[PDB]
DNA sequence: GCTACAAAAGGGCA
DNA sequence: TGCCCTTTTGTAGC
């Protein structure tokens, strides 16, 4: 499962669910204290809960985005809790088509990387402009995943909709990272 | 408290 | 149109 002997830690999960009902945002924004709303700035009511620590963007259309959870299950859990809060408020809220939209992971290979060398050998995948951003942007094709590689050996993997995509991207990159270990 | 990246949802505006 | 808007999170040099 994990040949490199390293398991990326899941850091942020983004999901969406359909409450399947139109919502009155100003009413929700008035009844709730755990809520914010400035339509002039953004179309959603921003709401937050402590456990699991997350932030939901709630729309009039009944759709909802959930951010900040550390796992897929935590994300679904937080979404149901927001859905329960909306119900207590007077809306016939359901929970339709809950879907994990993005998973962000990170790990430490515990060795320095020669980013310049890596980018040169993988030009068709690499974006390295150190004066702009200190990390090398690696757009992997299979799985379709974006990895941010730093000189420190710190790696961020984002864009996954399944956690096995996150693990594979990392196992795919590990041998390349070793090839460009900074001695 | 910006550079960079992924992703969703919506109003607004070239 | 599509591209911002907003939110989250890791990373790191400015």
């Amino acid at each position: 499962k994990h040949p490199s002997g390293i398991v990326p830690t899941l850091q942020n999960i983004v999901s969406t669910v359909n409450l399947d009902c139109k919502l009155d945002l100003k009413a929700i924004a008035l009844q709730a204290r755990n809520a914010e709303y400035n339509p002039k700035r953004f179309a959603a009511v921003i709401m937050r809960i402590r456990e699991p620590k997350t932030t939901a963007l709630i729309f009039a259309s009944g759709k909802m985005v959930c951010t900040g959870a550390k796992s897929e299950d935590f994300s679904k859990m937080a979404a149901r809790k927001y859905a329960r809060i909306v119900q207590k408020l007077g809306f016939p809220a359901k929970f339709k088509d809950f879907k994990i939209q993005n998973i962000v992971g990170s790990c430490d290979v515990k060795f320095p990387i020669r980013l310049e060398g890596l980018a040169y050998s993988h030009a068709a995948f690499s974006s390295y402009e150190p004066e702009l951003f200190p990390g090398l942007i690696y757009r992997m094709k299979v799985p379709k995943i974006v990895l941010l590689i730093f000189v420190s050996g710190k790696i961020v993997i984002t864009g996954a909709k399944m956690r096995d995509e996150t693990y594979k991207a990392f196992e795919n990159i590990y041998p390349v990272l070793s090839e460009f270990r900074k001695i």
